[PDB]
């Protein structure tokens, strides 16, 4: 779809076969979820955002579909304040954008 | 034009006389730039990202070029560790996100 800005642009999400609300976020690197139970190994990582450092737990190769596209890449699960869809999984759905 | 995300969406922008590099952000909501000292009124504000919150300089009306194209809105300046351009701005140059 196109997506406008006017809003924020939150979409559903399908991961662990869960659904949940993540905003896709041109400006992360990478996709950090709220606090929530994954299975597999995860190994500890640090990340920083405008206000400073956060550990979270990385989970690689993960599915998750967003809006209806499927992608398979790293997913990191921490204290943010709100699920981000970063660039390591836009590019996978193809993401860009456009004006 | 159309950006790609595989690498972060840098774009030269102009504002209040200078050129800068800033960030095409859909995660952001309001526009924040790095340390500049503006003209005019301003109003002390906290925003908050990943890591908790950071004390900033809300000027309005301010007038920002983004590739070529104009727009005018709020712009928040203070210990921003990048220059992020929010909805607020990137709705009026007609960006938006496509897959
Ligand atoms: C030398 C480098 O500095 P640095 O490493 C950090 O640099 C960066 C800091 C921030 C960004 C942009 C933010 N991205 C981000 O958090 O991404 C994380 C995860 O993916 C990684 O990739 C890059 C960083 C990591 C995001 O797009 C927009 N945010 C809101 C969302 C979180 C929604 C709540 S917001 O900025 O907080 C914000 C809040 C309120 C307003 C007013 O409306 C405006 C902006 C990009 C790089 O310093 C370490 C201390």
């Amino acid at each position: 779809p196109q997506i406008t800005l006017w809003k924020r642009p939150l979409v559903t999400i399908k991961i662990g076969g869960q659904l949940k609300e993540a905003l896709l976020d041109t400006g992360a690197d990478d996709t950090v979820l709220e606090e929530m139970n994954l299975p597999g190994r995860w190994k500890p990582k640090m990340i920083g955002g405008i206000g400073g450092f956060i550990k979270v737990r990385q989970y690689d190769q993960i599915l998750i579909e967003i809006c209806g596209h499927k992608a398979i890449g790293t997913v990191l699960v921490g204290p943010t304040p709100v699920n981000v869809i970063g660039r390591n999984l836009l590019t996978q759905i193809g993401c860009t954008l456009n004006f």
